[PDB]
């Protein structure tokens, strides 16, 4: 049961199609410079059940 979806940053509200300027991590570019939700932040990939990376949440 993986609840996720594709969308723009919530705390930043800056839609991005191609990964440009923001590396896959805690989005901290411009509007995102302040806060981001977790590392993944509800991506779609995790929906594959660890098919690509693993899930929408990594340990510490
Ligand atoms: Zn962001």
């Amino acid at each position: 049961w993986i609840a996720a979806n594709t969308k723009e940053c919530p705390k930043c509200h800056v839609t991005i199609e191609k990964d440009g300027g923001c590396n896959h991590m805690v989005c901290r570019n411009q509007n995102c410079k302040a806060e981001f939700c977790w590392v993944c932040l509800g991506p779609w990939e995790p929906h594959g059940s660890a098919w690509y990376n693993c899930n929408r949440y990594n340990e510490f």
